[PDB]
């Protein structure tokens, strides 16, 4: 009740800031995540205990994958928190709560696998869900966390504001498929420029939480180029994985999994950062000026991947 997180002075300052990294503790990432909820949403939103025992089942269901793992659902939602602290008067009560807990769900159970390669594999979740079918799965997992005896941090919400919440997890978990995101990016491209944008139409909001999933779901492009650079070979350990099992099923993978092109990874970055990135964060910036950090750290780390291509590094 009169029990605040706190953090020490380094964190308490650099977590605020876009570019924060949470660091190599584990143990420290769920009172990281319970810090932000509570300057984000209220010491008051959820009940402590609740919470607690909802991050610690989160936590156990992400699986020991090289990426997407649990320190990647912490990242992603700490870019989330820096977001709605720098656009405070922007969002309701309902989405502070429920964008925080989209983000550490929005990757639970993920096995390192892209649904391309579910699909091919031909695996039950495939035929459960057609299309996004790992965030079919990450929101079915997420209801199902919110279902044990003494994980429903949502308990105290009205009948109808608790299917508003679950609905915003859901479109906000599905939103990080990128197969969705390049027409979404496209329709809020045309809506901000023909003055059509319109943050009370409901279908709106969804299209920009939409985007700021995949802007915080790509966040390490906007982190310090150590982190970035480290990042990356993580996220090729997966790709390369995957590569390997397409091979096992006859199939050559494409460029990004096929481990014989280590040396084109740069100019794949820049293909990353040209078609994806920079498109997302020069939207987000549009819609919500106060992001600009996350496009022009952006902009960093790719002039960085520049310099790798010039044997400058
Ligand atoms: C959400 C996906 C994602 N989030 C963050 C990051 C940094 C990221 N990087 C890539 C791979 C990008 C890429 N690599 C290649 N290569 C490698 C050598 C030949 C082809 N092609 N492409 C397009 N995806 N990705
Ligand atoms: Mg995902
Ligand atoms: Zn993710």
């Amino acid at each position: 009740g009169l029990m605040q997180f706190t953090l020490p002075v380094r964190l308490c300052k650099e977590i605020e800031l876009f570019h924060f990294d949470i660091g190599p503790f584990e143990n420290m990432w769920p009172g990281i995540f319970v810090y932000m909820v509570h300057r984000s949403c209220g010491t008051s939103c959820f009940e402590l205990e609740k919470l607690c025992r909802f991050i610690m089942s989160v936590k156990k269901n992400y699986r020991r994958v090289p990426y997407h793992n649990w320190k990647h659902a912490v990242t992603v939602a700490h870019c989330m928190y820096a977001i709605l602290q720098n656009n405070h008067t922007l969002f309701t009560d309902l989405e502070r709560k429920g964008l925080l807990i989209a983000c550490l769900c929005h990757d639970l159970d993920h096995r390192g696998f892209s649904n391309s390669y579910l699909q091919k594999f031909d695996h039950p979740l495939a035929a459960l869900y057609s299309t996004s079918t790992m965030e079919q799965h990450h929101f079915s997992q997420t209801v199902s966390i919110l279902q044990l005896e003494g994980h429903n941090i949502f308990s105290t919400l009205s009948s109808s504001e608790y299917e508003q919440v679950l609905e915003i997890i859901r479109k906000a978990i599905i939103a990080t498929d990128l197969a969705l995101y390049f027409g979404n990016r496209k329709q809020l491209e045309e809506m901000y420029q023909t003055g059509s944008l319109n943050l009370n139409n409901q279908s709106h909001r969804d299209r920009v939480i939409g985007l700021m999933m995949t802007a915080c779901d790509l966040c390490s492009v906007t982190k310090l180029w150590p982190v970035t650079k480290l990042t990356a070979n993580d996220i090729y350990a997966e790709f390369w994985a995957e590569g390997d099992e397409m091979k096992k099923l006859g199939i050559q993978p494409i460029p990004m999994m096929d481990r014989d092109k280590k040396d084109e990874v740069p100019q794949g970055q820049l293909g990353f950062y040209n078609a994806v990135a920079i498109p997302c964060y020069t939207t987000l910036t549009q819609i919500l000026p106060p992001t600009e950090p996350l496009l022009k750290a952006c902009r960093d780390n790719l002039s960085q991947w520049e310099k790798v291509i010039r044997g400058e590094e």
